[PDB]
């Protein structure tokens, strides 16, 4: 009955519990509700009103989760930047932005006044003392925190999430309650006690407010570092912590891991990026317990499938290379070039219809009339379903390595390399060819304990499990698969090192 209702009632039910836990301030429910009430009157002081642009510029405060539910009570547009972003991607997003206030952590007041400068803004606000502009908890401080009703429309868009290049993902609250509802289908019922490592600015903050929302705690730290992680989970006792596939695979195979305490967990949700199936394998046989879970989303799309714990470990099939199936609610279509519906087991572009789909993108409305069409994101993703209904990415459309007018997909590629004992991880990617115009580049990282790896085994069980031409022409062993800031490997990168 409103998503904002939905977090308030959240705190409202965990009122004498705690809601807000950093490592340096704990806010119960009650204590964090009196903050977003006198911060939201505290903005409208400041003479902030629905539909206005709030850009923020923070990492993963206590503060930043009241700011973003404040801004979005209020009814206004929260524009998080990511702090990891480049800082003229910052600016040019702040440019885009129609931004009627600019909020920024203290600790980052340089930045600030270099896109500041490069973007004058009014109602420059600070999370605490600070050069620039007024301090907003001091506002705060001097508030009443008499409950501020929301009152917008439902429909129009409380937030934006930047995805690089280099596009804002507008969402309001109609979208973000199903994808609240979505949330309590993969993480299971609420309170949660939620360890969130990922930026409040964009995932990590509508994270935090599912996990408010179904009564629980986060628990924020600024980023993913395992040995910290660790601790946390016993220290906090968390009961979620979303992470990165790779993330995964740092903390199963971390040394600090048989002294931590997990017994508090009921799962460790990944998804964001592909993960490498024998390597979630081990993570399990490491970690001992069904706590996996694989979830398949996208800013635009939400949550689109998630593969459930026990699917991990069905008896009965090997899962680790699906993503799962459709989320309650959640259409799934396989379509080919001219958009037409494609048979149970072909590949396609993987369409999803959803109430969680966004509002469309941030003043972009010709690229959103192309992502989203007669109701459907178009994702990029190629994949197929099975007659079970779980769906498997082969690979990003972008990514199609296209020999002699066959397709190879990398992704489905790597799988079966990586599911080589003597591969630990694996890229597959296209260069150029004479004769085949483009050809199958990998790069394969040897497991702990393998010498040399035998490039004609490996070629062969690619042979052997997709056909001829999906073998890789040239295969690189290698130390390390480069990465792109943002959980991703770096394809760019291997054709430009290839060349060389
Ligand atoms: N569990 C998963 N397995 C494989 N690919 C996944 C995945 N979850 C997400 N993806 C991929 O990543 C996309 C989701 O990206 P978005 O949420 O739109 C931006 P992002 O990956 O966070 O990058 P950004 O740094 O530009 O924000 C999907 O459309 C898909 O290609």
């Amino acid at each position: 009955m409103g998503y904002l209702h939905r977090v308030v009632e959240g705190l409202k039910a965990n009122a004498g519990g705690e809601a807000l836990v950093s490592a340096d301030r704990r806010l119960t429910g009650a204590e964090t509700l009196e903050e977003i009430h006198r911060t939201a009157r505290a903005l409208a002081a400041q003479g902030l009103r629905p539909g206005d642009g709030v850009v923020t510029l923070h990492g993963n405060g206590v503060e930043a989760v009241v700011l973003r539910i404040a801004v979005q009570l209020l009814g206004c547009r929260y524009a998080g930047l990511r702090p990891v972003f480049a800082t003229r991607e910052k600016a040019n997003f702040l440019a885009e932005a129609e931004a009627a206030a600019f909020v920024y952590q203290p600790d980052m007041a340089d930045e600030a006044a270099e896109l500041l400068r490069e973007v004058p803004t009014p109602r420059v606000l600070s999370l605490g003392p600070a050069p620039l502009g007024e301090d907003l908890v001091a506002l705060a401080g001097a508030q009443s925190a008499e409950p501020v009703e929301f009152t917008a429309d439902e429909r129009a868009a409380t937030a934006v999430g930047f995805t690089g290049g280099a596009k804002g993902v507008c969402r309001a609250p109609f979208d973000l309650e199903a994808c609240l509802d979505a949330s309590l289908t993969i993480f299971g019922e609420g309170p949660w006690r939620f360890l969130v490592c990922i930026p409040i600015a964009d995932l990590g903050g509508e994270m935090a407010e599912w996990t408010l929302a179904a009564g629980g705690t986060v628990v924020l730290r600024e980023d993913f570092e395992p040995a910290d992680i660790l601790a946390t989970i016993g220290a906090e006792r968390t009961t979620h912590v979303f992470c990165a596939p790779g993330w995964v695979y740092q903390l199963a195979e971390h040394p600090a891991l048989a002294d931590a305490d997990l017994s508090s967990l009921t799962q460790i949700p990944y998804g964001g990026a592909p993960s490498t199936p024998a390597r979630i394998a081990d993570a399990l046989e490491k970690l001992g317990r069904p706590l996996l879970v694989h979830c398949y989303g996208s800013q635009e799309g939400g949550w689109m499938t998630w593969l459930s714990a026990e699917d991990h470990v069905r008896a009965d099939r090997y899962l680790l290379n699906s993503v799962g199936k459709a989320l309650p609610g959640t259409e799934i279509a396989i379509r080919d070039q001219d958009g037409a519906d494609l048979p149970v087991g072909t590949v396609g572009e993987v369409c999803v219809r959803s109430t969680m789909l966004m509002r469309g993108y941030w003043r972009l409305p010709e690229l959103t009339a192309k992502t989203v069409r007669d109701g459907w994101l178009h994702t990029g993703d190629l994949g197929r379903l099975d007659t079970e209904g779980y769906l498997y990415l082969v690979d990003r459309a972008k990514d199609v390595i296209i020999v002699e007018a066959y397709n190879v997909y990398s992704q489905e590629v790597e799988h079966v390399l990586t599911g080589h004992p003597d591969v630990r991880y694996a890229a597959v990617v296209g260069v150029p060819d004479h004769d085949t115009t483009e050809a199958v580049y990998a790069a394969v990282v040897p497991a702990e304990g393998v010498g040399e790896i035998d490039v004609d085994e490996l070629r062969a069980l690619v042979r052997t499990t997709l056909g001829p031409v999906h073998e890789p022409k040239h295969l690189d062993v290698v130390d390390t698969i480069p990465t792109t800031p943002r959980g991703h490997p770096d394809k760019s990168a291997l054709r430009t090192r290839w060349r060389a």
